[PDB]
C-alpha cells in the first residue's frame, strides 16, 4: 500500500517561504541549517505581529468607548476553541506515543535479529566442541568417515563466518530507545504544558461566567488582567505550533531521502541496506540474500554429512550415536532460528514499523497541530471579545 | 510485547449480568447464546427506564410550577457534551477504521503467500520442462551425466510436491477482504447517523440561544417539542452504545479463544496453524518448519549437482550449456521467493495485524464508546434542565 501525504501536507507545503537576509529559499526539510531555522522563527514573528496588531485593535475600541449575551457568545465559542484544544492535545500526544512505539518496537526487532545471530554462533560453536569430540571418538581413521567428518566440520564452519556477518545492527553507536525515551520525555512534558494552559483557560472562562452571573465588578477586573495574559500566551503558543506544524508538513513531504541521509551520518550503515528497509520495492533487491543463502546451502551440507554418519558410521562406532543426536539437535534448532532470522531480515519487518512511524507523525500530528491551530484562533477571537464586552460592562453593574 | 487489557475493559467485564428466564448468566462472550442477547438487551432496557424516569421528573416539575443563568450554564454544559461527542465519534470511527485496514492487510499478505506460492511452483515447471530440454539433448548417455540430471530433476518435483502444500489460503471460503468492506460500510452509516444526531444537537443549542436573545417566545415552544425528541433519542442511543460498549468490553477479555474458535468454525483450516497465527509466542512452533526445512533442502540439493553440469557437463554438451544459464536463473528467482515466502509465513506479520486490530478494537472502540456515554449522560442533564427552565421564562420573556 505504502504511505500518502494527506492534502494538508501539500497545502502547507506550497506556502511560500522568505528570509530577510535572503528571501530565496528552497523550501526543503533541513534541520541544523540556517535559512530553514530563521523561516520557522519567522513565522512565529509572524504570529507575533498579529498579537500586536490584535492588541492595536483593543486598545483602540477600548479608548473610541473611552450587549452582554454578545459576552456569553464569545465565551459559548471559547468552550467550544478550549474542546478543540483537548482533542488536538490528544490527538497530537496520540501521535508521537505511535512514534515512540515505532521506535520501540524497531529497536526490539534489531535486538532480537542480532541476539539470535549471536546465539546461533554460540550454537555452532558448541557444534564444532561436539564434532571435534566426534573425531575423537573415532579412533580408527577410516578412509570415508574421517573425510565425512572433515567436510562437516569445514561447512559448519563456513555457516558460523556466514551467519557472524548477516548480523548488522552489531557495532553502531545509535540505538532506538535511546531516541524513543527523550522524544517521549518532551512530548509528556509538552502534553502536560498544554493540558495546563488548557485548565487555566477553563478557569478563565468560568470566572468569566460566575462574575456575570454574581454580578461582581471586583472578580471581573481582577480576572482582566489574566484573560489578557492567556489571550498572549495563546497567541505565542499559535506561533509555535505554527512553527511546528510548518516544520512537520514540510518533512512529511512525498520525497524522504532526508532520513536516508541522517541515518546514514548517524548510524554509518550502507546506503543499501538503508535503502532496503525504508523502500521495500521490487527495485531495490535484498543485501542479505547471497549470504542468506549461503549459509543455508552449507546448513543442508551439513545434514546431508550427517545422514552419512548416520548411516554407515553408527552401527560401526556405536559410541558416537549420542553425539550424532546432539549435533542432529542443534542442527534443527539452529534451522529453527535461521528460519525466525530471515523472517526478521525482510522488509516488512521494519518497513511497516517506519510506515507506521510516518503515519503517526504526519496523518496524527499534523492534524493535531492544524487542531492547536484551531484552538489558537478560537481562543484569540473569543478572548478578544471578552476584552471588548467585559471593560464595556464592568462600571455598567446594577449596584 | 503483547495486548494489555485497560482498566475500563476489565471494569465493565466484572459488571453483573442478567437475564429475565435465566438469571446467573457466564458473562462469556458468545454471540449465538440466547441468554446473551437477552442480557445485553436488558442494558438498554435499563436506559429506557432511566427515559422514563427522567421524564417523570420533569412532568413532576413542571407540574409543581404549574433564574435564565441556569439555562446558559446548562447550554454550555450540552456544548461541552456535543463537543465530547464529537471525540467520540471520531475515536471509534478511527478504532473500526483501524480494524478495516488491519484486516485489508491480512488479505493482502494472505494473498500475497497464495500468489507467490503459484509463481514458485509454476516457475519449477518450468523448471522441469527446461530440465526434459536437457534430458532430450544428452544424446550419449553418459552413466554420471544422466544420472545427475534424472536426480536433479527428481529433486525439482519434490521441491514443487512440498511447495504446493504451503498455500494455506488456497480452498478457504472465507475472504477478509468482504469482512472489512461490511465492517466498513456499517462503520460509515453509523458515522454519518451520529454527525446528523451532533448537528441536530447543536441547532438545538443554537435555537436556545436565539430564543434567548431574540426573546422570541413563538420560537421557544416550537422547538420545545424538537428538545424533548432529541432528549428522547440521545436516552436511545445511550441504551444502544451502552449495550454495545457492554459486549465489546466482555468481548475484548481474554479474546484469543473465542475468535481461534471462530476462526474454526468458519475458516476450517487446523488447530496448529490459527493458534500459531493468533498467539506468536514461544510455547506455538512452526506447522510448516518441516515442510520448509525439506524444500529448502532440495532446492539448495539442486545446486549441487547443478554445479556438476556446470563443471563436466559445459565442456563436454555446449548445447546444454545454454539452458544451463537458465536453470541456474529460474533457481535463483526460487531461492529469492521462497525467502520472502519464509518471511512471509512467520506469525510476526499476522500476528501484528490482529494486535493492531485488537487495538483499534477496543483501545480505541472502547473510548469512544465511553465519550458517547459521557455525550449521552451530559446531554440528558442539559435538556433535562432546558425543559425545566425554557417553560418556566417562555411566558416571563420581557415583551
Ligand atoms: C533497546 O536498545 C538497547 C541498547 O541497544 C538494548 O540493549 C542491548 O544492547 C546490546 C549491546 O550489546 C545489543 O546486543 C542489543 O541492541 C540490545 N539487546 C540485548 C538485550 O542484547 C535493549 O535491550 C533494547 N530494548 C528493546 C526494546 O529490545
Ligand atoms: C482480497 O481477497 C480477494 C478474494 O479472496 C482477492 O481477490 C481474488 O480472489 C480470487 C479468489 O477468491 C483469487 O484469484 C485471488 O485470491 C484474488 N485475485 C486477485 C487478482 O486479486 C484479492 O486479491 C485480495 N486482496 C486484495 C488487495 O483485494
Ligand atoms: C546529507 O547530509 C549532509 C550533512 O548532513 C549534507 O552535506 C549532504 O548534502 C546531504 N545529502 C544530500 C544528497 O543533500
Ligand atoms: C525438528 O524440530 C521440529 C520443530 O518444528 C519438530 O517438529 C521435528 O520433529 C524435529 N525433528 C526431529 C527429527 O526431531
Ligand atoms: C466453539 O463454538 C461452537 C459453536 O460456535 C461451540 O459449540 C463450542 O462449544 C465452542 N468451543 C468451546 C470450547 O466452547
Ligand atoms: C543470484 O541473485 C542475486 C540477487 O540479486 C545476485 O546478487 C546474484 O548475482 C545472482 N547470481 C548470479 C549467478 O547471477
Amino acid at each position: 500500500p505504502g504511505y500518502r501525504p494527506s492534502a494538508w501536507v501539500h497545502l502547507l507545503h506550497q506556502l511560500p517561504r522568505a528570509d530577510f537576509q535572503l528571501r530565496p529559499v528552497p523550501s526543503v526539510f533541513a534541520p541544523q541549517e540556517q535559512e530553514y531555522q530563521q523561516a520557522l522563527l519567522l513565522v512565529a514573528a509572524l504570529a507575533g505581529l498579529g498579537l500586536g496588531l490584535s492588541l492595536i485593535f483593543i486598545a483602540v475600541y477600548l479608548i473610541r468607548f473611552c450587549v452582554t449575551w454578545s459576552c456569553i457568545v464569545a465565551l459559548l465559542a471559547g468552550c467550544t476553541g478550549i474542546g478543540i484544544g483537548f482533542y488536538g492535545n490528544s490527538e497530537t500526544s496520540d501521535g508521537v506515543s505511535q512514534l515512540s512505539s515505532a521506535l520501540l518496537h524497531a529497536n526490539h526487532t534489531l535486538s532480537t535479529i542480532d541476539h539470535l545471530v549471536l546465539e546461533t554462533v554460540e550454537r555452532l560453536g558448541e557444534a564444532v566442541r561436539t564434532e571435534l569430540t566426534t573425531l575423537e571418538e573415532v579412533l580408527e581413521p577410516r578412509t570415508e568417515l574421517v573425510a565425512a567428518a572433515r567436510g562437516a566440520r569445514r561447512q559448519a564452519e563456513a555457516a558460523a563466518q556466514q551467519l557472524q556477518g548477516l548480523a548488522f545492527w552489531q557495532g553502531v553507536p545509535l540505538s532506538p530507545l535511546q531516541v524513543a525515551e527523550n522524544v517521549s520525555f518532551v512530548e509528556e512534558y509538552r502534553w502536560l504544558a498544554y493540558v495546563l494552559l488548557l485548565l487555566l483557560e477553563l478557569l478563565v472562562c468560568l470566572f468569566t461566567l460566575l462574575g456575570l452571573a454574581k454580578q461582581s465588578k471586583w472578580l471581573v477586573i481582577v480576572m482582566t488582567v489574566m484573560s489578557l495574559l492567556v489571550l498572549v500566551l495563546s497567541w505565542g503558543s499559535m506561533g509555535l505550533e505554527a512553527a511546528t506544524a510548518v516544520g512537520l508538513s514540510d518533512f512529511c513531504s512525498n520525497p524522504d531521502p532526508y532520513v536516508l541521509n541522517l541515518t546514514q551520518e548517524e548510524t554509518g550503515l550502507s546506503s543499501d541496506i538503508l535503502s532496503y528497509y525504508l523502500l521495500c520495492n521490487r527495485a531495490v533487491s535484498n543485501p542479505f540474500q547471497q549470504r542468506l543463502t549461503l549459509s543455508q546451502r552449507a546448513l543442508a551440507n551439513i545434514h546431508s554429512q550427517l545422514l552419512g554418519l548416520e548411516r554407515e558410521a553408527v552401527p560401526q562406532f556405536p559410541s558416537a550415536q549420542k553425539p550424532l543426536l546432539s549435533l542432529e539437535e542443534t542442527l534443527n534448532v539452529t534451522e529453527g532460528n535461521f528460519h525466525q532470522l530471515v523472517a526478521l531480515l525482510h522488509c516488512r519487518s521494519l518497513h511497516k514499523d517506519y510506515g507506521a512511524a510516518l503515519r503517526g507523525l504526519c496523518e496524527d500530528a499534523l492534524e493535531g497541530l492544524l487542531f492547536l491551530l484551531l484552538f489558537s484562533l478560537l481562543s484569540a477571537g473569543a478572548l478578544a471579545t471578552a476584552l471588548c464586552s467585559l471593560p464595556r460592562a464592568w462600571a455598567l453593574f446594577p449596584p
